[PDB]
């Protein structure tokens, strides 16, 4: 009943999945990322020394393909790319569906990650509204077409030496997780983001927004709150960087605890330690940044994501979390 997408951990901090754009069925690794929502390649127009190593998207062999070439810029938070409109078909597991989508063709702006990770492009997961050039949602329409059960999509993300992780469109597998799922209503129109209160120790932030967001491979926490927390943990920040360095075994390392009058959820070290032994023995950095947006907010990614199975349900309006099996 359900298309499940195969999901490929990358150094233990990043994932990615494949799909297909063009009739010619053109091959393209993705980055999978509910916090945006456009989908892009890169083409064979590409004039940039990123593109060298990526697959990339020519029009010119796909029948399907219809011209649209409205010029676009898409801005993330770690770079900017652009390129132009087009339309083709776009195939994600099973299924097909003609959509519009970015053909990139300048990616000096979102270097080093371009060049340095090794994803072709970014698939979008978001709503609609937080597009540009207000595409529908693969998903939503996906479900318009009847070509799935439900507008909904779920991560059960890959666990580096233990198992690979799969997205799922349409339905919700009982194989992916243990216990109770959750469901939180969303608090935004459109962004992926709940209210939970925020526990950190002896520090906590009533009523917090919280994104789930799959294209972000840390834990945000605001800067003033991560500043409490780090206070005499024996962490030291790495220069030049946002990232801060502990010995892995640091009993001081604490405890996220983000609740609902539904739900609790936990983060232990274990989930957001990365090993650095290369750097040096028994050192580990934490994927954990400091951000500051308008209303406080944290980002639960990856490291998130890695413990807990999530729902993304469109026509719910909300996420639902579970405790994702250690194995399939
Ligand atoms: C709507 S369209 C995209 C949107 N635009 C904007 O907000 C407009 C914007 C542009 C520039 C700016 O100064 C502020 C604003 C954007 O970028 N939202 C992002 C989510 C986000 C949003 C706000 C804060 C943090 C992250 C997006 O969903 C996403 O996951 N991204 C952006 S590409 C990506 C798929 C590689 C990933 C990313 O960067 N990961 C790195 C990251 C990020 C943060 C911490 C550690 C690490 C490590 C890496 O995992
Ligand atoms: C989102 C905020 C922007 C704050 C702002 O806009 N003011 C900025 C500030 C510092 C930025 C990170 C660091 O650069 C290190 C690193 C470089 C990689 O290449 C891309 C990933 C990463 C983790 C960056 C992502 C993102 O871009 C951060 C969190």
């Amino acid at each position: 009943s359900n298309d499940n997408i195969e999901l490929v951990d990358f150094q233990n901090i990043m994932f990615y999945g494949d799909a297909e754009v063009g009739d010619n069925q053109q091959p393209f690794t993705f980055i999978l990322d509910t916090g945006s929502a456009n989908l892009w390649v890169p083409s064979v127009k590409c004039t940039t020394a990123g593109c060298l190593t990526k697959h990339l998207y020519d029009s010119s062999k796909s029948r399907t393909y219809e011209k649209d070439g409205t010029k676009v810029e898409m801005n993330y938070v770690s770079g900017t790319v652009s390129g132009f409109f087009s339309k083709d078909l776009v195939t994600v597991g099973n299924l097909s569906l003609p959509y519009k989508f970015i053909e990139v063709i300048d990616t000096n702006g979102f270097e080093p990650t371009y060049t340095a990770s090794t994803f072709d492009g970014i698939l979008g997961l978001g709503w609609k509204d937080l597009s540009i050039g207000s595409v529908d949602p693969i998903v939503v329409e996906l479900k318009n077409q009847n070509k799935i059960e439900n507008a909904l999509f779920t991560f059960y993300l890959p666990v580096h030496d233990k198992h690979t992780g799969f997205l799922t469109i349409g339905g919700i597998e009982e194989r992916f997780y243990e216990g109770p799922l959750t469901y939180e209503k969303l608090n935004h129109d459109l962004y992926w983001q709940i209210t939970l209160d925020a526990h950190v120790g002896n520090i906590m932030l009533e009523k917090a927004n919280c994104i789930v967001d799959s294209g972000t491979s840390a834990i945000t926490v605001p800067t003033d709150f991560l500043n409490k927390m780090l206070q005499n943990l024996d962490v030291i920040k790495v220069p030049f960087l946002p990232f801060y360095v502990t010995l892995c075994n640091n009993s001081k390392l604490p405890t996220f605890e983000f609740t609902s009058e539904n739900g609790k959820y936990t983060l232990e070290p274990e989930y957001y330690l990365q090993h650095i032994e290369d750097v040096g023995p028994g050192l580990c950095m934490l994927n954990i940044i400091g951000l500051d947006f308008p209303v406080p907010t944290f980002i639960l990614g990856d490291p998130f994501m890695r413990k807990y199975f999530t729902v993304f349900d469109y026509d719910n309006q909300s996420v639902g979390i579970a405790l994702a099996k250690k194995n399939l």
